């Protein structure tokens, strides 16, 4: 866990800095949702923009993703690395969720363009869905293994070891610790992760509204997610 790293960002630099553009691309728009339900409609959904008001470094070694209303619209943020990694590595981020409020939908996850998703941790502000770690096999998202995870606003590390045997997850890993969830390889239909050449990219985001965020009006904004580092080894 001390490296050397295949990929890392320590998010160091002065307050108000952009994240390192050699490691991240900042989202400029929320993913459009076909046949939107109420909180997914264009007029209700939270947006993403590359604006230092929403995605910036705090000068204390953290990425800040900040959700806030600006002229009738909630804006927040997402960063995704162009860097992709294959099977057989460990992926970890140190995160503080100061955004566990109605409407928010933060996540730390590993993505793929075509099939498969590893949601290392995610919280739902909609008032209905439980915070959880989830592995998805199908693009529809509709085949998954999930485990609910109790979340607070403290600092924690969130680790996924993704190797040929599957995925193992830890919160606040320390020597000898037991994963809180394990997903066996080949345990979902058309499991994609063991395919030769399959890769994932790291993503950090704080969304507002949409399906998972729901109504932000009961929430308290601005709200933030802090990330001290992402490390892959
Ligand atoms: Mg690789
Ligand atoms: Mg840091």
């Amino acid at each position: 866990q001390s490296g050397p790293y295949l990929f890392h960002d320590e998010f160091d630099g002065p307050a108000g800095s952009a994240p390192d553009s050699s490691k991240w691309t900042v989202a400029r728009a929320r993913e459009e949702m076909k046949d939107p339900t109420y909180w997914e409609r264009p007029e209700n959904v939270g947006q993403y923009r590359d604006d230092r008001q929403n995605v910036f470094l705090d000068g204390k070694s953290n990425l800040v993703i900040r959700a806030a209303k600006d002229g009738g619209t909630y804006y927040a943020g997402k960063i995704q690395s162009p860097w992709r990694g294959g099977i057989g590595h460990t992926w970890e981020a140190r995160i503080k969720f100061d955004c566990l409020t109605a409407g928010c939908w933060p996540a730390w996850w590993l993505g793929n363009q075509d099939r498969g998703e590893i949601d290392i941790i995610e919280w739902y502000g909609n008032g209905s869905w439980p915070s959880a770690t989830t592995v998805h096999a199908k693009a529809n998202g509709s085949e998954w293994k999930t485990r609910n995870v109790a979340l607070d606003s403290g600092w924690h590390t969130w680790r996924c070891q993704w190797d040929e045997t599957g995925m193992r997850f830890w919160q606040d890993y320390a020597e000898g610790a037991q994963p809180y969830f394990t997903v066996a390889a080949h345990s979902l239909p058309d499991w994609p992760f063991n395919d030769p050449g399959y890769t994932v990219f790291p993503v950090l985001n704080l969304a507002v509204a949409g399906s998972g965020g729901g109504d932000p009006r009961p929430g308290s904004y601005p709200a933030q997610m802090l990330v001290d580092w992402v490390r892959v080894w």
